[PDB]
């Protein structure tokens, strides 16, 4: 047959024309219209897209469940499935535990995941009743969060497992009686034999075999035949390296492929096997055997452990991670390193082999005739005598592509400890998985010895070299890795003899090398938050004060909240997709749409010559709206392609044939100081005398700190729905921005008609972080123009590659500092000079310099200190706001200098920090009073909650016990001024409207992206009428209520636009008044209903400006902030001295939020914050090829904060009885600040790094460099020892920006 018939939901679903390059994410969206099913990446490391999906399993005559990628899932392959989405669970009428819980728990902020989180809990509850704290963590490891920290989603989820901000008590109870029962239809049709499907679509023939035989008769008459299974790597080659193979055939049916047989040597697994089968049957094995018959089934279980999530294993099959012959493959290695048996079967053939590095011929090559398939896999038990390893090591732990993986045995002569047979098997050091072929055999005979360890390390040293201009880079460091594998190795290897009786002839161990050894540990977390009671008295009704839970968290936890691309299709509908160069700084000499036109549903390409008014737009009009004449960054617009399908829209677009003749480029900080190519003139802040200061100075310290870019990251990339009206140039888009106002200039001015006619709205945003406050505009544009010539409404939502590739991100910084200071640790001088890399366009940048500036001194008086600030114009894609905006990096390098002055004086950070810092009454280096000063409380709540003193104690000790695994424990303190750099922009307005029926329909100009801005302003008007919030109701952003609206940034949102409803709602009680005193007691209702029928007006507009502000560089006096932000962070880490993965053991937060508005949402932007800045000091790398084009474009690539990459002892406490009186009801800022706070975890992982160079003889300088993000890399390579020396022996891949 050809008709594809599966559930969904419940409701079954025929489809008689499938094609086979259809998602099921794009079914349920486009198709289904159930949109509760995210797409953050289409790549498959986000999770947006969870679904789970069930299934009667022929064998084992049962119903299974088990989540998996939508966006990876080909619907081809789903042919008598049930899918289940968080639609089907549970609404907001009536909320699946799982759904309630992580609402209530406060664990969805933009909302953007939450379904896919829900999904994979769901999933996972539906498979164990009641979980382990373990269990519930591990479902979590292919779905990524970016605004909540994930502290409160666990926490939350705790209570499924084994004053306060909620409470579980009141949780309903699970009942697995009503879940969605499993379509009968489907149990019915589970008795016919299944006979093999075709699917023909527009141009891909996909055959769903059922029988050996037809699989096999296929690939003889058809070896071009591509198989698919899991489609985890066929679905990333079509998709990202544009590859189309018009003949698939999946096998996922037929049973050999399937079984799994426990043979003599081992247990087969037939090529089609789960990861997730593997991953359970054996892990019944290592629990049921001798330890000495699973030495190398544990090899394989460590792997998967860190092999992507349980979303990819559940559909990943064996034979696909074999056959795809990745250099990075984490199996291969393991599997060649064990001499794993592969069969292979051909119509007629059949023959066995061996994994070895005869099996991997060239670049993603194997032994496999064109027509043979691989049929199963036996992986042997390990032999008596015989000891295996897995290792692997990434820039993050879960869900991540290796860096180099290796699989290592070794079987020895019986009963002694000469080695019999050595086999080191590696990935990630050649465009293949290779062996030690040579270092291996010259060690035969020998015994497990020092000298043995000096041979290999030689060995592998001089086999596995590198070419300096090798591809992926960071050539020390994998080299490192190889040696630093293999003595883990050797060490563990020892002490499996010793635990032999062989004891005495290996020798025992050092008890401070045993942790060396050790496979990566849980260890249960444990959560702490900490705020203010609201007063006694305050009315129940009263919610200023109070936890109250996001708004829109029910529909975020149900996938009703709806976001712009949840918006239907209007039949009319066209879409977009822009057209890029490909080229950092060439000249346009011809552009070609031969190609794109003769794509079904082209309609048209729109270039500089269609845009009606101008074509500059910008911040700073530096910026063009389409390319002309000249490309000046890869990832610069040139045009746009429109079509009817996105689809059609994109293969159009690659049709768009573009020639160039390049220029010189300017890349990097460096290439731009040598060409003298900046944004305007210098920064400059100075304050006393340089001079004389560094005179007396009896240290003086120089450097140079290097601080890497960061991708914002929000799960909702950019997107934009313009809708023309057909009349007077009117024009309603829905957008996904921060900024009304500048997208709907832009859009005017681009158009030629008066901002009369554009009208801009937003309901939600899925995490901004300012990548939206004016890059967005960049998506608007287009579209607006795309509608305003077809006359119907176009959309675009950008994929991860083009909205990461085009929105730019936080600027890379230079600091090139000189402190001057006494032996006593006070500080005298300072003299920084930073260099941010700006971009295509200067867009925020300047401004972004002028907050560095602001906070160089961090928290410290410095009575000598001059800093500068150059913003450098490069051919990159411009850069922009990120939380922190600036502030960030001005810091880190403030704390590098002060780590160093503190290492130089010999005396403890701690104190050489509170010495320096500002006193309750000093100005600032740019001369702002520091009044209502709180930091020190701050600080001194902080050293007693977070026990620093007893701790660091407990650290040396833990290190003197330690060799290769060494523990930080740092304590930061950080000063963020609230207010826009800019004075006017520091205003805010609102509208309110009180129906007849009492009801109240209240806007303000500040948009919503997970802040929980509307579920404040909401208690801050509900607080202002003195009615129930219940009443109160905000339903989106829109420049038709509100005009001239600041972007929604700087964390002043909730400072402006709650003054602004403040002053609505006071106009409102004031009309009101009359009829309140005639009738005291009366309800709300009441006087609504006297005040209409007496001809008063009951709608009301708001506004507000920030009083004083103004700061003169000119003459540095003016002050440029209303308040302070004040906070301290005390974290813990302990590195792995061998492969530079760490893990923050502990934080322990004290932030100034003033009277929290909502001391639930305020400690969730706290915790998120920091995750976010953990990810930019330690985490998030981005690369750039030598030509400037961005390398890293998606979440394999750029690794966010995962679940478990949070400290594991997350500690967060509200400043108490602080009150911010010249904010909104006596509150503080709070959105931006806490980022920095970070800082504590990546100089606790300087000092962790500096106890294990304490120990290693050669000095080799005390104040080394450590640049940020303080990746793995840079972790391992800074522990120099005696392998970082033994194997560092242009036309390099990357490049530092
Ligand atoms: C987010 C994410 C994270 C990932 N993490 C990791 C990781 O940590 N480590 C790692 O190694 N991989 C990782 N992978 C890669 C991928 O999941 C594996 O390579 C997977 O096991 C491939 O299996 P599949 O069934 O999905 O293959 P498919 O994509 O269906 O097929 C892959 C290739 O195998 C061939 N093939 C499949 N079965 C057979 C057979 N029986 N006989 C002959 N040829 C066959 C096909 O022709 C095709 O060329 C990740 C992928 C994603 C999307
Ligand atoms: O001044 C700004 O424009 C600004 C923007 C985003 C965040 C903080 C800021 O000061
Ligand atoms: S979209 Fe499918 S994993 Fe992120
Ligand atoms: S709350 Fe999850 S991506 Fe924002
Ligand atoms: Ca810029």
């Amino acid at each position: 047959a050809d008709e594809l018939v599966f559930f969904v939901n419940g409701k079954k679903v025929v489809e008689k024309n499938a094609d086979p390059e259809t998602t099921l994410l794009v079914y349920l969206r486009r198709k289904l219209g159930l949109c509760g099913t995210k797409l953050g990446c289409g790549e498959g490391g986000c999770g947006a897209c969870t679904v789970m999906i069930s299934k009667y399993d022929r064998l084992q005559n049962k119903i299974v469940h088990f989540s998996v990628n939508a966006c990876l899932a080909p619907i081809c392959s789903l042919h008598h499935v049930a899918v289940t989405t968080v639609e089907g669970i549970g609404n907001t009428q009536k909320l699946h535990p799982v759904q309630e819980r992580i609402a209530r728990s406060h664990g969805s902020q933009c909302g953007f995941c939450t379904p896919g989180i829900v999904m994979s809990m769901y999933t996972l509850l539906r498979n164990q009743p009641e979980p382990t704290v373990e269990e519930i963590e591990n479902a979590f490891q292919g779905n990524l969060c970016r605004c909540t920290g994930y502290r409160p989603i666990l926490q939350g989820f705790r209570t499924f497992a084994k004053p306060s901000l909620f409470n579980p008590e009141d949780f309903k109870p699970l009942d697995p009686t009503q879940e969605p029962i499993f379509p009968p239809e489907l149990l019915r049709l589970k008795d016919t034999p299944q006979k093999k499907l075709r699917f023909e679509g527009e141009r891909v023939t996909w055959i769903q075999a059922s029988t050996m035989e037809e699989l096999l008769d296929l690939k003889a008459q058809h070896p071009d035949a591509k198989l698919v299974v899991g489609n985890t790597e066929i679905g990333i080659e079509m998709k990202f390296k544009n590859m189309l193979f018009p003949l698939i055939v999946c096998p996922a049916w037929i049973p050999e492929l399937n079984s799994v047989v426990h043979g003599p040597e081992g247990i087969s697994f037939g090529a089609s096997c789960p990861l997730s089968l593997v991953e359970s049957v054996l892990a019944e094995e290592i629990a049921k055997l001798p330890e000495q018959k699973t030495e190398v089934f544990r090899g394989v279980m460590e792997q998967l452990r860190w092999f992507a999530g349980k979303q990819v294993k559940s559909v990943a099959s064996i034979g696909g991670n074999i056959i795809t012959a990745s250099p990075i493959s984490d199996l291969n290695p393991v599997f060649m390193a064990s001499g794993a048996k592969l069969t292979l079967v051909s119509r007629g053939t059949r023959r066995t082999v061996r994994m070895d590095h005869t099996f991997f011929p060239g670049y993603r090559k194997t032994l496999l005739r064109p027509e043979e398939i691989l049929l199963s896999i036996e992986i042997p038990y390990s032999k008596e005598g015989e000891f295996f390893s897995a290792f692997k090591q990434a820039s993050r732990r879960e869900d991540d592509i290796a860096k180099v993986t290796s699989g290592m045995r070794v079987l020895f002569k019986p009963g002694t400890i000469e080695v019999q047979e050595l086999s080191l098997c590696f990935g990630g050091m050649a465009d293949r998985t290779i062996s030690a072929l040579k270092t291996t055999p010259k060690q035969l005979s020998k015994s497990w010895n020092e000298e043995l360890l000096q041979s290999v390390c030689a060995g592998l040293a001089e086999e596995l070299q590198l070419a300096p201009d090798a591809p992926g880079g960071m050539v020390e460091f994998r080299r490192t890795l190889t040696l630093s594998f293999f003595f883990k190795f050797y060490l563990t290897v020892l002490q499996k003899l010793g635990r032999a009786d062989l004891e005495d002839m290996a020798g025992k161990l050092d008890p401070t090398f045993a942790s060396a050894t050790l496979l990566f540990q849980k260890d249960p977390p444990a959560n702490v938050q900490l705020f203010q009671e609201v007063p006694k008295d305050q009315s129940e009704e009263d919610m200023v004060g109070r936890p109250l839970p996001h708004l829109a968290a029910n529909m975020q936890a149900s996938g009703e909240a709806v976001y712009c691309d949840d918006i239907p299709r209007y039949e009319n509908e066209l879409s977009l997709r822009l057209v890029t160069s490909t080229r950092a700084h060439a000249k346009i000499t011809s552009i070609d749409t031969s190609e794109a036109k003769k794509v079904p549903g082209f309609v048209c390409f729109l270039t500089a010559e269609d845009v009606p008014n101008s074509n500059a737009t910008g911040l700073f009009n530096d910026e063009t709206v389409f390319a002309k004449d000249e490309v000046t960054c890869v990832g610069h617009i040139i045009g746009a392609v429109v079509a009817d399908t996105p689809e059609h829209a994109q293969r159009a677009a690659r049709g768009v044939k573009i020639t160039y003749e390049d220029l010189p480029a300017i890349i990097t900080i460096q290439d731009a100081i040598n060409n003298n190519s900046f944004y305007g003139s210098e920064i400059k802040i100075e304050k006393g005398d340089l001079k004389k200061g560094f005179s007396e100075a009896d240290n003086v310290v120089s450097g140079e700190l290097y601080i890497g870019g960061q991708e914002h990251f929000y799960l909702e990339t950019n997107c934009t729905i313009a809708v023309p009206k057909g009349e007077a140039g009117e024009m309603e888009l829905f957008v996904s921005t921060q900024n009304t106002m500048k997208t709907q200039s832009f859009v005017a001015k681009m158009l030629g008609v008066p901002d009369n006619r554009i009208v801009v709205r937003v309901k939600r945003m899925g995490g901004g972080f300012g990548g939206k406050e004016t890059r967005s505009t960049v998506v608007s544009t287009a579209l607006a123009l795309a509608a305003h010539k077809t006359g119907r409404p176009v959309r675009c939502m950008l994929d991860r590659d083009e909205d990461m590739l085009i929105t730019g991100g936080r600027h890379p910084f230079l600091a090139k500092y000189k402190v001057g200071f006494m032996k006593t640790g006070t500080v005298v001088a300072l003299e920084v000079a930073h260099f941010s890399n700006g971009g295509n366009t200067e867009d925020l940048s300047r401004s972004i310099m002028e907050r560095a500036l602001f906070h160089m001194d961090n928290a410290y008086k410095i009575p000598n200190i001059r800093g500068t600030g150059r913003i450098c114009k490069t051919n990159l894609p411009s850069n922009t706001a990120f939380r922190g905006f600036g502030g960030p990096q001005g810091m880190l390098i403030a704390e590098y200098w002060m780590s160093e002055v503190a290492i130089t004086c010999g005396l403890p950070a701690e104190e050489v920090r509170r010495k320096n810092m500002y006193k309750e009454g000093d100005l600032t280096h740019f001369n702002q009073k520091l009044e209502g000063f709180t930091l020190p409380r701050c600080w001194d709540e902080c050293i007693a909650s977070s026990q620093y003193l007893a701790r660091k104690r407990e650290v040396e000790k833990f290190n003197r016990e330690n060799r290769w695994k060494k523990r930080g424990l740092c304590i930061i303190p950080t000063k963020f001024g609230i207010s826009f750099t800019l004075p006017f922009l520091n205003q805010g307005g609102a509208l309110v409207h009180v129906y007849t029926d009492g009801s109240v329909l209240l806007t303000h100009g500040g948009t919503e992206m997970g802040q929980g801005l509307h579920t404040k302003m909401v208690q801050v008007a509900s607080r202002a009428l003195k009615i129930p919030t219940s009443k109160i109701h905000i339903s989106e952003t829109s420049t038709n209520t509100v005009p001239n609206t600041s972007p929604t940034a700087a964390s002043a949102s909730a400072d402006l636009n709650g003054q602004g409803v403040y002053e609505a709602c006071q106009t409102i009680l004031k009309r009101l008044e009359p009829f309140k005193k005639k009738k005291p007691t009366g309800p709300w209702e009441a006087w609504v209903m006297d005040a209409y029928t007496s001809a008063v007006s009951l709608s009301a507009t708001g506004f507000y400006k920030t009083p004083n502000l103004g700061y003169s560089f000119e003459t540095n006096s003016g002050n440029p902030f209303h308040y302070f932000s004040y906070g301290v962070a005390c974290s813990e880490v302990e590195i792995d001295c061998l492969t530079g993965d760490h893990k923050n053991l502990r934080t322990d937060i004290v932030m100034d939020v003033g009277s929290s508005l909502n001391p639930a949402i305020d400690i969730g932007q706290v915790e998120g914050a920091f995750v976010q800045g953990l990810g930019l000091f330690t985490m998030e790398e981005l690369h750039y090829s030598p030509e400037g084009s961005l390398h890293t474009r998606g979440p394999s690539t750029y690794k966010i904060p995962a679940f478990g990459s949070i400290p594991i002892e997350f500690r967060v406490s509200l400043l108490r009885d602080c009150p911010n009186k010249r904010a909104i009801y006596a509150s503080k800022a709070v959105g931006e600040p806490p980022l920095f706070l970070a800082s504590s975890i990546f100089f606790a992982i300087k000092d962790a790094i500096r106890a294990a160079r304490a120990q290693h003889g050669d000095n080799a300088k005390q104040l080394f460099q450590l640049d940020s993000p303080a990746t793995p890399e840079k972790i391992r390579n800074a522990c120099v020892d005696q392998f970082t020396t033994l194997c560092v022996t242009s036309k390099s891949w990357s490049v530092r920006i």
